[PDB]
């Protein structure tokens, strides 16, 4: 759930996630895709794709279980959807690790987000 995905972005950036990605260019956060503005927006475009590919469950408000070993991310071998929903959530967290190094300020609140031109599809 969106628990989850904010404590797992916490924990790969040590970033406050809503405030670092709630607004983050045209795909973190709130709202739906749009053209990436950069490779930290790209994350966020590949997990809201990786959202669509779960049948099964919520993944905003369905919870799921995983730990921290060995400063890892591991989900818990639930049912099918909740891990792959934990998965998707897992590679955003460490996308946007990953991509620390580009992020923007000046994207972190996108409010202009319905201006975004439309993203193609995943």
């Amino acid at each position: 759930s969106l628990f989850e995905l904010g404590k797992m972005i916490l924990q790969e950036t040590g970033k406050n996630p809503a405030k670092s990605y709630g607004v983050y260019g045209c795909n973190c956060g709130v709202g739906g895709r749009g053209k990436p503005k950069d490779a930290t927006d790209r994350c966020c475009y590949v997990h809201k794709c990786c959202y669509k590919k779960l049948t099964g469950c919520d993944p905003k408000k369905d919870r799921y279980s995983y730990s921290w070993k060995d400063k890892t991310i591991v989900c818990g071998e639930n049912n099918s959807c909740l891990k792959e929903l934990c998965e998707c959530d897992k590679a955003v967290a460490i996308c946007l690790r990953e991509n620390l190094d580009t992020y923007n300020k000046k994207y972190r609140y996108n409010y202009l987000k319905p201006f975004c031109k439309k993203a193609d599809p995943c």
